[PDB]
C-alpha cells in the first residue's frame, strides 16, 4: 500500500536503453526526473556546457538508434509529453 504508484515506466524505459548516460542525463533534467520539476532544454544545456543543438543532437542519432529495439517509442513519448496534442 504505502509508497505505491506504478503510474507508468515504459515509454522511458525503452528510450533510455538507447541513449547513453550522458545523453540520458539532459533528458532527465528536461523530464524534470533530477529534482521532481520538469525543465526546458535551456536549464539543461546551460547547466552542463551545452546549448540546445546538445539534446538536439541526440534526439536525432535516438531516432537512429531507435529503428531496431523499438518501433518508435521516442516520437510518441515526446509527442504525449508536450504540447504537440489538439486541445
Amino acid at each position: 500500500k504505502e509508497a505505491m504508484r506504478m503510474l507508468m515506466r515504459e515509454e522511458l524505459e525503452k528510450v533510455l536503453k538507447t541513449l547513453s548516460p550522458r545523453e540520458a542525463m539532459v533528458l532527465r533534467m528536461r523530464y524534470g526526473l533530477l529534482d521532481g520539476k520538469p525543465k526546458t532544454l535551456e536549464e539543461v544545456g546551460q547547466y552542463f556546457n551545452v546549448t540546445r543543438e546538445r539534446i538536439r543532437q541526440i534526439e536525432v542519432k535516438a531516432l537512429r538508434k531507435l529503428r531496431h529495439p523499438s518501433r518508435s517509442k521516442y516520437l510518441k513519448s515526446l509527442l504525449s509529453l508536450m504540447d504537440e496534442n489538439e486541445g
